[PDB]
């Protein structure tokens, strides 16, 4: 999840389906 982030890039719009594409916080 983009809110779970730590990153500036996926904090954008909390556009989580942008983030999880990239970075890793499934189940
Ligand atoms: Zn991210």
């Amino acid at each position: 999840e983009v809110r779970a982030c730590s990153l500036p890039h996926c904090r954008t719009m909390k556009n989580v389906l942008n983030h999880m594409t990239h970075c890793q916080a499934g189940k």
